[PDB]
């Protein structure tokens, strides 16, 4: 994958033009320029990845100095935090009423483009069982654990766990949990705890991701209404500001 101009800005990578084609063109989307050889062509995101953008916001681990001094602990706020959020549901929406099922929903597969406009990416590299690489354990769904399946349900429990990466600025989901007693806790329904700095509200939603019944869960579309919702109120629903006691969720 290069760099490039011509849009001028492109992410050029030298089967896969008809995945592409088909998936039209949505703003919470990667954008498929166009191709050839002797090449894929796709508009360039400048803000690079979420997780790495979410974490460079941890203002207080850069620059402590800046940090204390506005009592901040992330150069975004709770407005633009919601709005990746939303991002990311319309896109899924869009998306999923397409039938397509991602299965590797985390904010590492999401770009961040021009009006830091978030935009659903899939970093593999090729595109009724489906196939799999090596597994997102710690963004998968109960059902996808156990009985190896994937559906819009299991991207929605994925989303749930973007979700409260958002939140936590790039936080790892269950820091200090193994992997294999994910396998063994969710079923007897375990999940991820409120951040400190999430609203109860926000922290609704994520649950509302995570329940055992597939079919249960909201759609996309229902998860952009809530969002939505947040954002138009004038309660801040992800505090920001630094406190005594303020600790970032753990990254490794
Ligand atoms: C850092 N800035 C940046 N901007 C844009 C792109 C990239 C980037 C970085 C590293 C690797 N790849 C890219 O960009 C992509 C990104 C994709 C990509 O996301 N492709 C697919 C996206 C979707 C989506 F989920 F959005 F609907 C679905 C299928 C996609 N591909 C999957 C791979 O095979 C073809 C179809 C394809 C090619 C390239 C060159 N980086």
């Amino acid at each position: 994958v290069l760099k490039a101009r011509i849009r001028m800005d492109a992410a050029i990578k030298r089967g896969e033009l008809e995945v592409l084609c088909k998936l039209g063109h949505h703003p919470n989307i990667i954008n498929l320029l166009g191709a050839c050889e002797h090449y894929l062509a796709i508009e360039y995101a400048p803000h690079g990845n979420l997780l790495d953008f979410l974490r460079k916001s941890r203002v207080l681990e850069t620059d402590p100095a800046f940090a204390i001094a506005n009592s901040t602990a992330s150069t975004l706020s709770s407005q633009q935090l919601l709005h990746f959020a939303a991002d990311v549901a319309r896109g899924m929406d869009y998306l999923s009423q397409k039938q397509f099922i991602h299965r590797d929903l985390a904010a590492r597969n999401i770009l961040v483009g021009e009006n830091y406009v978030a935009k659903i990416a899939d970093f593999g590299l090729s595109r009724v069982k489906k196939t799999m690489g090596r597994l997102p354990v710690r963004w998968m769904a109960i059902e996808s654990l156990n009985y190896s399946v994937y559906t819009t349900n299991s991207d929605v429990w994925s989303y749930g766990v973007l979700l409260w990466e958002i939140v936590s600025l790039g936080g790892t989901p269950y820091c200090g949990m193994t992997c294999a007693e994910l396998y063994e806790k969710l079923p007897q329904g375990y999940r991820l705890e409120k951040p400190l700095n999430c609203d109860d509200e926000v922290y609704d939603l994520m649950r509302q991701c995570w329940r055992e019944k597939p079919y249960e869960r909201p759609s996309f579309a229902q998860i952009l209404v809530s969002l939505n919702r947040m954002l138009e109120e004038r309660k801040t629903y992800v505090n920001t500001t630094l406190y005594e006691k303020f600790t970032y969720a753990g990254i490794d």
